Parts: C-alpha cells; sequence; structure tokens
C-alpha cells in the first residue's frame, strides 16, 4: 500500500513513484507594501493569498523496454493535460481535496526523476462536509474547519409556507439574513452560498424569490455562528484549510 | 543495430553517435495567470501547448584525419539546414513522426567531439499510424486510438446519385456539429480534410462554397467514441497523435 | 512489468525498487606479476578470475508508516541473510543464474530510503541453459554454445552387455583425454559429472575406483567443437556458462 | 573508416567506440636509487624498462535492448580473456604491433564508458621486418628501428660446405661470431636470435652444430653494423620502438 496521488480520479502513482510533495507547508502571503522617502517604516496596502503550486517529485518507473517507457510518458501526458480545475488528493492527507490542474514539468537526471508542477487557482484544501440542524431558535453552529466557509441551507417543509427566512444574529440583533416569499409544503428549498443557487421540491432553481439583496453568509473558524430559521432547517458547510 | 535518428529521410546517425535525446518527456503547458491585489488566488486566462525543442546529445565520430572531420561537419550542416519543417524519427519510438527543423548547436570537449543539436518543432505533437474506419448511413462510433485530439479526413465514393452530402457529429440523437455540401453526382470520390481545411472532388477540385452556413469542422477526442452518420456510405481517416 | 531480482527464489523487488545493478560488465583478471631489477619488462606468473561482487542500488519503498518501514527492513534482512550460496537472477538477463549470497549494505539519504546491497559470488560465472547432445560410438562433434569453459556430464543407458565403458576426447584420431570404467551390466543408466567429480549408477551408487589410471576429466572449450567417442551410445549434458 | 583496435586478430572496435588510448607516450624508466645519510646525492644502482600498460577508454555501444547489451558484454569478455600474450594493433599507428593481454576494466559513468587495461610483458612495439644481403666481405647493416634488435641469419647454399661462419666486426677485429661445422649444398640454414634456433634444407633444428658458445648478436639503432659471412647470406631483423 504505497503513497497514492489521485488526479481527476486517476491514480497517477500507477505510472510514477513519489519522492516528495512540496507546496503544502506553511502558506505565504502576498502583501502590497508602500514606502515614502524620509518616512520610517512601510505600509501594508493590500493582503491576499497567492494561488497554490503543488510540486510532486516523482520517479517514472520504466517497463524495461525503451519504447515501453516512451509510450508510458505519452499516456502520462494524456492523464495530466486538463483544460479545467480538477480534484487532487494525497494518501498521507485523507479528508482533504485540492482543486487545480497540472502545469509544467522539470526533468531531472539509473532512472527518470521528474518534478510535476500543479497549479491551484483556489489556494484552499476542502475537507469533510458537516450537516447541522438549525431550529426556529438561536442555534450555535461551529465551523470545525480552519478557514471561513460558505454554507448550504436546506429546509424540507413539514407545514404550509408564506415567507422562509434564515436569520444570522449577534445575540439578538439580525446581522444578515436570507428571505424567500414563495410558499408551499412537502418539498426541499436549497440555498447554496458557494454556488449561489435556490432549488425546490425536486430541484428547480427559484432565483426571483431572493427579494432584497439578502447578504451571503459566512461561518468564521473555531468559533460558534448563531443561526435562527422560520422552519426547522439544516446547515451544511464544508470544512476548509490552508 | 544502433539507435537511428532520421531527419528529412536522412540517417543522421551515419554522421554521429547519440548519447541521449531530451525533449520527449512529460510535456509542459503555457498558462496565462491573472492576479488581483487583495483578492485570494489567481485565474487561468489562457492555456496553450508550447512549441517542442528536441535536444540530441551526440558524438561526431571522427574519420581519423582532421580534414576528414572538418568535411564531415560541413556535410552535417548541409543535411541539417532546412527552411521548411521536416519529418523527424527515432528508432526507440517506432510508429511516431515529429515535424520540425534543426535550430542550433552548442559545442563541447578527446579523440571525439560532443555536441548537442537542438531541433525546433512548430507543431508540438507526434504523429502516429493513420486509421481508416467505415462510416454508415446510421450513427457509427469512431474511436480515436491516439492520445490527443485529431482533425480527421472524410472520403466518400458515390454508389447512387446525390443532391446534398452530409456528415453529422451527434450526441445520441442530437446533431452537435455537421458537414454538408450542395454539389451532387455519382461514381466519384469526395474528400473533407479537417486538418488542412480543404474541399476535394475526383481530381481534387476546390468546392470552397460547400461549407455553407457555419457547418463546423469537428474533431475526434482521444480514447473515446465519436458518433458520426453520413448520407452515403463514407470512410473516415484520422491519424493517431501523441504529446 | 518492472525489473525483477530473484534471490533464492524470493522476489526481492517486492521490497525495494532497483535504480541500477553494477558487477556485471567487462570482467577483470587477477595477474601475478614478477619483476627483476635491471631486467626490462615483467612476467605473468599466475592468472585467475576474481570472485564476483554484484552491487544493487535500490530504493526501499515505504509503506507510509514509520513502523511499517522498520518491519519491512527487518523482513528484508530475513530474506537476505544466507549461510549458503544461492541462485540470483535479473529480469533484464533471462536464461542466466548467478550463485552467491548477500554480504553488506551501505546506506544513504526524502520520503524514500536509498541503499546499495552488495552480493558476493564465490563462483564468478553465470550459468545459462543446459544443452543435451547425443554421443555415438564414432567421433562426435559436441559444440559448447556457452562463452566459458564447461565441465560436462556423461549419461549412458545400456542397450547391450558391458565389460568396460570408455569416453574418449580426441584430436582427429589421437586420444588426448579419456574416461573408462571396468564395471559392466545392461539396462541401467551411468553418470560421470566433471563439475562435481562424481561416479553414478541406477540409484546413484559411487564407483570411486572407476577412474583407474589418470583417465582425466576433460572440459568443453567455448564456441568450438569437442570430438567425443563412446563405447555405448551416450548422452552428454553440459551447461552454457558466461563471464 | 573509424579508429580500429585489433586484439588477437579480432576487431574489438566492432563492440565498442574508442575515446582515447593512453600507454603509448613518453616511456618511463625504473631506477634503483640508493642514498647514504650525510652523503650528498644519490646513486643509480639499477635501470630497467617497466612492463607496458595500454589503457583504452571506450564506449560500449548498446544494441537498444537491455538483454542485447548484457549479451554483448558477455561476448566482449569472451574476446578479451586470454592466458597467452597476443598481437595488439591500432589503426593510427600502422606497421606497429604490441604483445600483451587484457588485464582489468574500470567502469565509469547516457551510456557505458569503460577503461580496458592491457598488460604487456614485453614493453616494446615491433615494426616492419627488414631483409638485407650479407656478402663474403664486411657489409654495413643499418638497424632502422629505434631499439636494439636480434636478427635472423639465412643462407641458402650454392656450393658445398665444411664450416659456415657469420662474423661480426669492428673494422677488422672479430667482436662476436656464429659457427656451424655441418656442411652440405642446396638447402637453407636458419640462425634466429630472438627464438635461438638452427633450421636446415627444409626446416630441421640442427642444435649440436653451434660448437663453442658463439655469442648471440644484436644490431644497435640508427647505426651501421658490420657483418661478414662465409657464403652469401641474408640478415633479417625486425625494427623495434619504445
Amino acid at each position: 500500500k504505497v503513497f497514492t496521488m489521485m488526479y481527476d480520479g486517476q491514480d497517477l502513482t500507477d505510472y510514477f513513484l513519489v519522492q516528495e510533495v512540496r507546496g503544502r507547508s506553511v502558506y505565504s502571503i502576498e502583501m502590497g507594501k508602500r514606502t515614502i522617502a524620509g518616512v520610517d517604516g512601510g505600509v501594508i496596502t493590500t493582503e491576499s493569498l497567492p494561488a497554490r503550486e503543488l510540486e510532486v517529485d516523482a520517479i517514472v518507473f520504466g517497463d524495461g523496454t525503451e519504447t515501453d517507457l516512451r509510450r508510458r510518458i505519452e499516456y502520462l501526458n494524456f492523464l495530466l493535460h486538463r483544460d479545467t480545475d480538477v480534484p487532487i488528493t494525497f494518501s498521507d492527507e485523507p479528508s482533504r481535496t485540492y482543486y487545480g490542474r497540472y502545469e509544467f514539468a522539470t526533468e531531472g537526471d539509473g532512472f527518470h526523476k521528474v518534478t510535476l508542477n500543479f497549479y491551484c487557482q483556489d489556494p484552499l484544501k476542502y475537507g469533510p462536509e458537516v450537516t447541522t440542524d438549525v431550529t426556529t431558535a438561536s442555534t450555535p453552529v461551529k465551523n470545525t474547519g480552519l478557514a471561513v466557509t460558505n454554507p448550504t441551507i436546506r429546509c424540507v417543509f413539514s407545514t404550509s409556507a408564506t415567507e422562509y427566512e434564515m436569520q444570522l444574529l449577534d445575540g439578538s440583533t439580525v446581522v444578515k439574513f436570507l428571505k424567500v416569499v414563495y410558499g408551499f409544503n412537502t418539498g426541499d428549498t436549497l440555498v447554496i452560498d458557494c454556488h449561489e443557487r435556490s432549488v425546490t421540491l425536486n430541484g428547480q432553481d427559484i432565483m426571483p424569490a431572493l427579494l432584497i439583496q439578502s447578504d451571503w453568509i459566512q461561518l468564521k473558524p473555531q468559533v460558534n455562528t448563531y443561526l435562527k430559521a422560520t422552519q426547522p432547517s439544516t446547515i451544511v458547510f464544508t470544512e476548509k484549510f490552508l
């Protein structure tokens, strides 16, 4: 049972042997610094997380023959070239998914050492998704991840509806909220924040219902978020890490 | 039986001995990244395959004499300098052709002279064996056996009279793309090349107006079936391609 | 289908990954040189083949865990430590067996552990396929298809009665060497092994006194015919050998 | 037409490519030095030519396959292992033969570099053989080689014989000589000095004929040697070089 790397659901480690994986240690920060002549110090103007570069140091294991090796590489190119971000996973870190695509290779020097470089537009790893029940009272919802997350609201109606609201609060003060005036019974409303949609009874997008520009929610990490809904709801967020 | 390298049908390895050939490993991708200050992450804006540089590390085997060596190199220059892309092949990889031309040499150090020859390929892809498949008047699966996207060639030699010739690329029963032509006749051969973007008759006469409406050229994706249906029993010929 | 290394019938490459195998290139020779002061040149006094050291450069592939790695190495030690020479084979060289035993390891440097394993071979020669040739009651050419001198094995299953069994190595019509035996009978099999230096009957009973007078064991020189003639239709079995 | 190396009449360069051949430049000398404490300088006690080591730096050209390479090396070992000194020649130096045998290899680091080391008991190269006629008068015979040589005396009788003599001289003084009391007509006597034999009419070794311990001859280089025979003879020497 060796170290496995999965790229778009393909086990790449069936084609090569992984020496080391750089790109997942202490993350760095892009800072905009501005300095003025004669004035001591500097000033941080901007701060952002750079995109992630995963660098896999591999050994392409040869099939004895030379033509067999040439053909393995051709196939490896087939598996790697992607025009869309893709789920990347490592066996040493379960419950974690990276989303990026292969970018470039740097060939090193008995056999074939290669550094495969993968680019991730979204610098964050995505972990297990957590489902919490939200009652008609102030409910604490703790974001177990280490980064701020956007949650999916889910309410499968028990009684008739007129106006559905998922209010966020600070003790007893409504900070942000989500409102929908379309009412019915027995079906599932689905307010996702990562993709920003509004599904119904059996999956139809009811976008006109979001009346006022009701603020998109976020769950801060290692801290409770107090939520109160009109009807017994469900909050699903996905744990995220840098 | 040594390692042979062919350049424009000339056996270059009759002039030098090949140590190693770099340029044919895991291909890299040119990506246009755009970043905004204060905004986390980046955005891929463009993605393209760079041109290929083949690097042959050779030993020019001397003919004993010094003048003989000078003259071999002169001849080697004659064989290498090309003003047009050319078929390049290596014995370790049969059924594969590269198309490029020699660009530059970088020299090195007793009784033999080490050289790296650098070959530039405008078209980064290797071309393999060509495959011919029959396309019927019904949805026909055509599998691209190569590892890269290919631009095929449609060949149809008429049995009955024609009014309009159509080649439709479908998704089950939905026409995604198609290729029609208003010119009709019997007993002769028609050819649509998605690579060269050409219209051909018996003696290969241009039917430029044939692609009437944006009746698009399509392509064959790799390791996957492409479902095609023709008006008259046709033949599709594609060439397997690899990166 | 990776490169496999077999040691005593155990696939060692199930425990490590082979970078390279040194010890099987142009073999060297131990030469005893003697020189005299004031006298030009030197004199070769002795010449012998040194014992063989096979050097396998491997990567011990880890099982993720640290304890799992410690236990793999413990097991690897179990498979390697031998108090008797053993058959060693490499997938890149089929029809070849080395006979030796593991001697010592020399360690090296991230998420994988580089090691050179050193194997010692008392018998410097590789053993190949064994060949069986029929030897008639007339001068028979027997060609040693190996690349080194071999010590054959003579097998004769009697058809008629015997008084004395003889195997003569000749030069045209001149007996250079020969192998006789005074023990006679019918219907059973006799075996003379020039390697092991053994005398054998039906159930393999020692006929030690058979080699009576200095009736010498002989050898088969490589890429060359050896002319043998027997008293009763015999069979010679030799094993091809290489340096 | 590449650089060829011939070992025992086998073209070794059909199996490998020669980078360089060391061992045939300015020859070194073994000197016995003796020094005494308190006494200035040293004293050369002995002087001898060491045996020669030819070191061929080669590239074993691979046959594409791995097994093909293993088998080529096996064959190369077959061609090289010798229990007897053998004629060694290089295309860059025609009219020159070395006599030695392969000893050991030192394997170096895209392909297979090897140093093959050949040992020569006799440090000298052997060149073209020269045949000069020696008359019944003082004849100058010039040794065209660069080292001292031992010549083969050859006399094919025209008239009857009683005593054959090949006298070496210094002006008019017999320095060394060769005498044979066996006489006849029409046949060839053959006095070789390198192998020290005495052939007859059609090759029979007449060793008892060399009566007194008649001194074995030597031809000094780039200098005339004055020889006088009983019957018109022939002197054959072989040019030698360090």
